[PDB]
Formats: C-alpha cells, structure tokens, sequence
C-alpha cells in the first residue's frame, strides 16, 4: 500500500472504540489546527473474516474520497492508517445515526418530522448528489440506509464502497453492476450493464420515496427475483400518503424509463430550492 | 427465468415461513415423500429485499452445489426447494443446535462443557464430511467453525455451499479467483497461485481444527488480515491450543505445511483421528 504523506494518520493517536465494519474513535490532532483536541471520528476497517475483495473494495473507497471533494451533503475523509498495520479509514462522525433508521425514528406515534423537514432532507441530498456527479464520480449504491445525519441534522452522503468515476466502468461487460441492490439500482444498469449519472437519479428516485414514507421499505410485497420484470413492464410505486402530487411527479421524473429522459441532479437542486422556498 | 427441477421442487403452499435464524425457520408439511401429511422443521434460505444480482445468482449456484453432493452423515442436506413463480426458496435440513462456532464458546467452562472425547469426535465427524466431499469431486472453499451446524444428537453437519465448487470449476491463474474467501482460513495457494484443490480444503480444514479445540477462538487472534500472509509465508502458524494434546497440535500444523501435498489428506485425517478418538475411550 503506497505512502499517501498527505493522509496519513499517525496510529498512536487514533483511540479506536465502541462499534457502530465501523467504529466510533477519538482521534487526537486529527483537526491540523487543534494539535491537542481529541475529535471523536468514525473508523472504518476490515472483518476478521475479510476477504481479498473486501480488502480491494476498503482500498478503493478511501482512494474514491480522497478524489471526491469536500462538500456540506456528503461525509468527508478525515483521514487514513495505511502503514505497517490494519488498514483504516478514518471519516467524519454522524452523530444521528443514518437517515432510514432516523426517519423510521419519528414515525408518528422520537420528535416527528415535517413536511419542511422531508423537502429540506430531500434538498439537501440532491445537492450532495449534484456535487458529486460534477466530480465524475457516480454513487451506485444510494439509498436511505446509506445517508448518515449529522448532529445538525445535516444529510451526509455516505458509503462509497461502490462508487467509480464515470469513466472507470466495464461497458457491456456481464458481471457489470452485479452488487447493486436491486430494488434501487436504475433498469439499464442491468439491462446494458452500463451507469450514468442518471443511473443515480433513477437510485435517488428511490431514496425519495423513502424520505417520504419515513423510511418504508421499496416495492413492498414484490421479491426482487420479480422485480425487473415488472419494471420493464412499466411498473412504479405509488404515490406516498403525507407526499405532494408534485414531488411525487418528480420520484415517477426520476423513474423514466429513458435515462436522456430523467431529470439531472442540476435540474433537481432547482426543482427542489424552489418547492422549499415556496413551503417557507 | 429458472428452470424447473419437478424432483426438487416443493409446494409452495405446503411451506410455513417463521422466526429467522437470509436464512429463516419453516414448517414444511409432507415434504418427507413417506410422510405426505406431517409438518417438518425446516430451514429456508432466500434473498433479502437489499439483494443484487450477484446474491441471486450466489443463491442459484449454492442450491445446485447441494444438488450435487450426494446425501451423507456430516453434511447439511437439500430437503426442496420453491423456484417457480416467487421468490427464491432453497428448503435446507434443519439443525437445532446451531452452528459449532457459538455451540462451542457456548459450552465454555465458566451449556454443558465439552469433553476432551467430544472435540475430537466433533473433528473426526467433520474430516469423514470433507472427506466425503472431496470423494465427490467438490470444494468446499469456506471450511469454517461458523460453517458448521450441530443437530439435536450433536451430529456435525458441514453447511453454507455458497462458494463450493466443482473441482473443474475453477479459473486457475485467474487474478480474481478465489478473491471471497475469508483469508484467517485461506490456504496460500489459494491466493498466491489462483487455484484451489482438495489439499487447500485441508489447510482450512486445520484452521476449523483449532477453532475446534479452543472452543470457538478466533484464528491468528491480534493480526490483520492485512499482514497474515506475509507472516505466513515467513512461517507463522497458531500455537498449540490450550487443552490440546500434542498429537493433534502436530496434526494441525501438519494441514499447514506451505506444500499443499506435504499436507495429510482427508483420508488420512480420518483415520489418525479415528484413532485418537477410539484410543480415548480407553
């Protein structure tokens, strides 16, 4: 494993802890302005029963953050153990946990959301996403599960584990978009074996459909082993209760059958800005 | 979109899903062609809602690799399966104790604790399955305490096919071969040289022995997998368990011999441990 100067992370001072594979730790200096304050940071490293893959693909995230940007809506790396010892990829703390867990969180009957709270969630994402697609770099694995919230309530793009740049991709090649979650990964990605950042937006579709349901699980009752074949035959969720008529018009925008054809996560940041402003 | 296997496939409507042990407890009634009415605890594997492809097509493989191996003592068996108009259901032999990783530091001295005699039999039980696996021209590649069940008699029965393979079926050479195998079990020339025989089975084989034989310990406890191979191929082995006679230490780091033919083979195994075991009960 090279030597990154610019990343690395003296051992010494990283405190690993409780478990969150993923753990909360105290990183001691981790700010390169706060020398001697203890940042409490979230470290992520190999399984005792890792694999080469796993390996491989923990490599691969971190190398995928260090050229990701920095960016309000997307976890950010605060940096990494490469040398002489396990490999650890230390990356910002969300305190709140992820966003499926924290919506299912305040189901109404812990302090239930607004409609407000789900457009400015649902903003905010698109915004991280927008970001990221203008770094050429695509997601493959968005969903709620994978959104981690910030003390703040901040949305934070996380888990990057399946992301590449744009170009890093094995066009047409079977085995080709073969760990993506189904249930939100967009047709062509199979079909063509191919992904695009409008392969995100169909995904982030998705993940809007569950904002809106605070965390409802997608195409309920339908086992992903029927799902493509629906799909192709046309079908697309229903309208979630507690979802305007336009923003669900957006979800179905974000589900067009021809990728050309589904919004851009330019053109959702805008959709979205406006619908926020207006509900304020 | 699967073909339709009429001796395999079992009557949706005759299965019960339950609680989960994705794997999950069933009652499937009348799948015993010589009990066409009673009720029998099953085991279902199916795909979770967050599944992709590649799990699917794993799922397919795992219950074709069942299909294969013959019926045998100290193997999980295929009791059926629903493949045809809803999800994916592989029906499994169920077994009540669980798997031998938490069956083991389960019964840790302070369940029942385990006698020196019960360990070894637990070995020699699971070197006839390898044994019997390998007569049958397959691979288990994930030997591991974890991959084993215990039924209610305490009768090993080695499960999870998933990477299992026929002995031809394997990309010798291929820099991706062999890429998902827990590497604390891995045989180094699983990695080093992209293949995979019955003599890696072995080198894994001694990992379960000692995971065996400290109750459930976790293998190379305190390195990375990071850096285990480069210790291995520096000469680093496991130490003796405590609790663990000599013969059986040697035994294991005889499976770790860097010469996958250096190794003993299954055969060989089972008969050395038949004879540690039958000289213990005397």
């Amino acid at each position: 494993l090279p030597e990154d100067p610019k990343w690395e992370f003296p051992r010494d001072k990283l405190t690993l802890g409780k478990p969150l594979q993923v753990v909360m730790a105290e990183a001691v200096g981790i700010d390169k302005d706060k020398p001697k304050e203890a940042v409490t940071v979230a470290v992520k490293m190999l399984k005792d029963d890792a694999t080469e893959k796993d390996l491989s693909d923990l490599v691969s995230e971190m190398e995928m953050m260090k050229m990701i940007g920095k960016h309000k809506n997307i976890i950010n790396l605060l940096g990494a153990c490469t040398q002489d010892g396990p490999l650890y990829v230390i990356v910002e703390y969300a305190s709140k946990g992820n966003l499926r867990e924290y919506l299912r969180a305040r189901r109404p009957p812990e302090e239930q959301m607004t409609f407000k709270d789900l457009v400015s969630c649902t903003y905010q994402l698109a915004r991280g996403m927008e970001y990221l697609a203008s770094q050429k770099c695509i997601h493959r694995d968005l969903a709620a599960r994978n959104v981690l919230v910030t003390e703040n309530n901040v949305m934070r793009i996380a888990d990057f584990g399946l992301a590449r740049d744009i170009n890093n991709i094995d066009y047409y090649k079977k085995t080709t978009n073969g760990r993506l979650p189904v249930k939100w990964m967009a047709p062509e990605a199979l079909f063509d074996r191919v992904y695009t950042h409008q392969s995100d937006v169909w995904s982030f579709g998705v993940l809007m459909w569950e904002i809106f349901t605070l965390g409802g699980s997608p195409y309920p009752g339908i086992p992903v082993e029927e799902l493509f074949k629906l799909l192709k035959e046309g079908h697309r969720m229903d309208k979630p209760a507690n979802c305007t008529n336009e923003l669900y018009m957006m979800m179905r925008d974000c589900w067009h059958a021809v990728p050309s054809q589904r919004p851009t996560f330019k053109q959702l940041v805008e959709d979205l800005d406006r619908i926020l402003t207006l509900t304020t």
